[PDB]
């Protein structure tokens, strides 16, 4: 369904998709080829479902951590840049898009979280995490708060979890050891325990998400946030005089954010592989194309040597790279998505007091290499489950409360009912998710078996 002779691109909604569209309207202005830029919700979860059916985009943009799983699933075309083009990008970015010795995507830009602070509220940002509670007590007297950031995505809390010793998968003897997971060790527990103590002492709210924290910082209600380069654009538009600096230390050790390399992969099922090769090598990864995107939403430290040189003088980019050097490059192994789902649940349940830090991380450690059926097939289940009330009755009193049950029933359509149902699942642990799978098996076995079958077809 990917029609030949055009280019469809998926990029995340927080990136500069209008800047990328400008690169595509010039590509169309030169070669006659139309390119459409799209930013669907959960594109990175849907791509494995739509690529295998000959749909989805020609080019998918995401951070490199998802790409090893796509490559293992046969969903990405091997990219064959010349040795002369490879020299235009830094070698460590090519390493991030290398899976089994082969290049599976084009590196675009290096991303790391930084501490972003309001210089009018906070001329001297805290050097340590341990200072933040006293800061917040001082700024609550003025009607403000110290810090707000997204607690719903584990990416934003990971720098604190890794500071004192948490890690994802240990790199040993040239490869990531998936039997050596570090999310429930003492250092991980110490970091998450500090986060929980911030919530307990009313220095943070467990409900804070991306838009709440962005709105709070950009309206001058909070003195700091934690975010990446893509967010700077909306702060420039605000009236906030902001700085970008090193993340606070924790127990005297740097916060260790996971470093992402924004990357562009080519659908293995695309009949436009060489039109995507030419758009990526000759129109995006130029100084002109990267500036069209970076001027929409900043990219961070771009992988193209010639343009990075120009932008490296930005103190915001210098701070991004200081944080990046204290952190670690994300693995790209297929187990990363299961790892992220496991840590999302642990962080959300610890923050809300539904689990202790110890229990939440112990559960995450056990599940870090196994991707659950309903997480893998969320979008297809929303679209294709037909008897929602039967699932609701099977979950009532085990996994669904009456307040949750009523919220789902109040939704008008089956996809919107399932959407609402799935909005509760980040807090469910493995056995709760198993209950939904067993209910689906009893009422719609053909659907489960269909999804299982197509997943195995990728191996
Ligand atoms: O929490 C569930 C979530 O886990 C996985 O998402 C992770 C991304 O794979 C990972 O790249 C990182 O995402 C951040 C991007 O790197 C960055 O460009 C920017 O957009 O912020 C993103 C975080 O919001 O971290 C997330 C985990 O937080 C998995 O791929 C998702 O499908 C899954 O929903």
């Amino acid at each position: 369904k990917i029609e030949e002779g055009k280019l469809v691109i998926w990029i995340n909604g927080d990136k500069g998709y209008n800047g990328l569209a400008e690169v595509g309207k010039k590509f169309e202005k030169d070669t006659g080829i139309k390119v459409t830029v799209e930013h669907p919700d959960k594109l990175e979860e849907k791509f494995p479902q739509v690529a295998a059916t000959g749909d989805g985009p020609d080019i998918i943009f995401w951070a490199h951590d998802r790409f090893g799983g796509y490559a293992q699933s046969g969903l990405l075309a091997e990219i064959t840049p010349a040795a002369a083009f490879q020299d235009k990008l830094y070698p460590f970015t090519w390493d991030a898009v290398r899976y089994n010795g082969k290049l599976i995507a084009y590196p675009i830009a290096v991303e790391a979280l930084s501490l972003i602070y309001n210089k009018d509220l906070l001329p001297n940002p805290p050097k340590t995490w341990e200072e933040i509670p006293a800061l917040d007590k001082e700024l609550k007297a003025k009607g403000k708060s110290a810090l707000m950031f997204n607690l719903q995505e584990p990416y934003f809390t990971w720098p604190l979890i890794a500071a004192d010793g948490g890690y994802a998968f240990k790199y040993a003897a040239g490869k990531y050891d998936i039997k050596d997971v570090g999310v429930d060790n003492a250092g991980a527990k110490a970091g998450l325990t500090f986060l929980v103590d911030l919530i307990k002492n009313k220095h943070m709210n467990a409900d804070t998400d991306y838009s709440i924290a962005e709105a709070a910082f950009n309206k001058g209600e909070t003195a700091m946030t934690i975010n990446g380069p893509w967010a700077w654009s909306n702060i420039d538009t605000s009236a906030v005089n902001y700085g970008v600096t090193v993340l606070p230390t924790f127990k005297g050790q740097p916060s260790k954010p996971f470093v992402g390399v924004l990357s562009a992969g080519i659908n293995a099922a695309s009949p436009n592989k060489e039109l995507a090769k030419e758009f990526l090598e000759n129109y995006l990864l130029t100084d002109e194309g990267l500036e069209a995107v970076n001027k929409d939403k900043p990219l961070g430290a771009v992988a193209l040597k010639s343009y990075e040189e120009e932008l490296a003088k930005d103190p915001r980019i210098a701070a991004t790279m200081e944080n990046a050097q204290k952190g670690e490059i994300m693995p790209n192994i297929p187990q990363m998505s299961a790892f992220w789902y496991a840590v999302r649940t642990a962080v959300i349940n610890a923050a809300s007091g539904r689990q202790t830090v110890d229990a939440a991380l112990a559960a995450a450690q056990t599940n870090a290499v196994d991707l659950h059926f309903i997480d893998q097939h969320r979008a297809a289940l929303i679209a294709r489950v037909t008897n929602v009330e039967w699932l609701l009755d099977a979950l009532y009193g085990k996994v669904l409360t009456d307040e949750q049950y009523q919220a789902v029933r109040a939704e008008p359509t089956n996809p919107s009912k399932m959407r609402k149902l799935f909005s509760f699942t980040p807090a469910w642990n493995w056995t709760c998710k198993d209950l939904l799978l067993q209910a689906l098996r009893e009422s719609q076995s053909y659907l489960v078996e269909d999804l299982e079958r197509s997943a195995a077809a990728l191996e």
